[PDB]
């Protein structure tokens, strides 16, 4: 368990700004969000990071929204571990 959730299987047709705003719309109820990180760098498409202020908020977000159909795609959620090299391992 960690402050930050890592989301993938996001609909890649969605623009960065709208994707962040729609992510706030469904995740804000879990607790205070410090930021949402979205990259349109090709290998980082389809993915997002939601940084909660509290770990309890991130845990409830991950369990409640696992598989949630969003832009017609079920999102996959995991905890982001610091220094896990998500980007460096990704191709």
């Amino acid at each position: 368990p960690n402050h930050t959730i890592y989301i993938n299987n996001l609909n890649e047709k969605i623009k960065k700004d709208e994707l962040k705003k729609s992510l706030h719309a469904i995740f804000s109820r879990f607790g205070q969000i410090l930021d949402i990180l979205v990259s349109r760098s090709l290998k980082m498409r389809g993915q997002a990071f939601v940084i909660f202020k509290e770990v309890s908020s991130a845990t409830n977000a991950l369990r409640s929204m696992q598989g949630f159909p969003f832009y017609d795609k079920p999102m996959r959620i995991q905890y982001a571990k610091t220094d896990s090299d998500i980007i460096a391992k990704m191709w």
